């Protein structure tokens, strides 16, 4: 019952840490491609404004 | 966004800014036209009323 101590603080709800594994790929995903358009918007001010 | 502040001082509304330049390149290209008749317009004193 000591092991399970131990568990009860090093052990992983796996299911858990993969849930905000995906998580967090996905927001480090998506604002990349954010960071895409707003490096991409001025490229009509020089082609459209000039 | 002390960058934004940053902005907010040097940034360009380079579309306004284009517009003071077109604008006063209006402006710069009239007044020329304008010093060429004040400089062609005595020609008839000397060619008409002499």
């Amino acid at each position: 019952n000591l092991t399970a101590a131990e568990s009860r603080i090093r052990d992983v709800d796996m299911a858990k840490e993969m849930s905000e594994f995906t998580k967090n790929n996905i927001l480090s995903q998506a604002p990349q491609a954010m960071l895409a358009q707003a490096n991409q918007q001025p490229q009509n001010v020089l082609q459209l404004l000039r």
